[PDB]
């Protein structure tokens, strides 16, 4: 089985040891950018759940489209939090723990956002063999990286304090190894 643009609902766990799921809420930053916040959460909640839209400036998904259109790795996203609809955003403010690398935040709707919300997927390992070019649901490892930034996407180990419910904190990483399992994700529960 195989990602989709829009209709695929998904969780998105990190691969490192200590790795959960992709989450997002209401709460805001105190400091930073005040914008909302992005952690990572160990259990199952609907805050958890993601799905990818098109490019800033292309027709947003919707229910009445000619085609499926599979995920393709290179190609720009937007990776929405179906909860809150905002999109998975970053930018050149110094995140709340680890201060040397670039807060993420959730930002804007489908009008309202920028380039930055704009993310990149590389494949990193296939377990199996599906077409090598697509997501695959539990066994495709990969990298989400910020467009603009050329950072990517990271679950630290950190823990964020109360303000973020001592979720785990997330971060726009510069310059990791490429094998640095804090940058590795995989799709974890698909829903069409």
């Amino acid at each position: 089985r195989d990602i989709a643009l829009g209709s695929s609902v998904v969780s998105i766990k990190n691969q490192a040891l200590g790795g959960s799921l992709l989450h997002s809420h209401i709460q805001t930053y105190p400091d930073g950018s005040n914008q909302q916040q992005v952690t990572c959460y160990g259990y199952k909640d609907a805050n958890n759940e993601w799905f990818f839209n098109r490019e800033r400036g292309l027709p947003s998904w919707s229910e009445n489209e000619t085609d499926i259109e599979y995920l393709k790795p290179g190609t720009s996203y937007r990776l929405v939090h179906k909860s809150t609809g905002r999109n998975l955003h970053t930018h050149p403010v110094a995140a709340p723990v680890s201060k040397t690398q670039w807060e993420v935040s959730g930002y804007g709707d489908n009008v309202v956002g920028d380039n930055k919300d704009n993310w990149v997927i590389e494949i990193m390992d296939q377990r199996g063999d599906e077409d090598p070019e697509k997501l695959h649901t539990l066994t495709t490892s990969f990298r989400i990286k910020n467009l603009e930034m050329g950072c990517y996407l990271a679950q630290t180990g950190n823990s964020l304090p109360e303000w973020g419910f001592r979720q785990q904190e997330v971060v726009c990483m510069k310059n990791p190894f490429k094998r640095d399992k804090r940058t590795w994700w995989n799709i974890e529960t698909h829903e069409n």
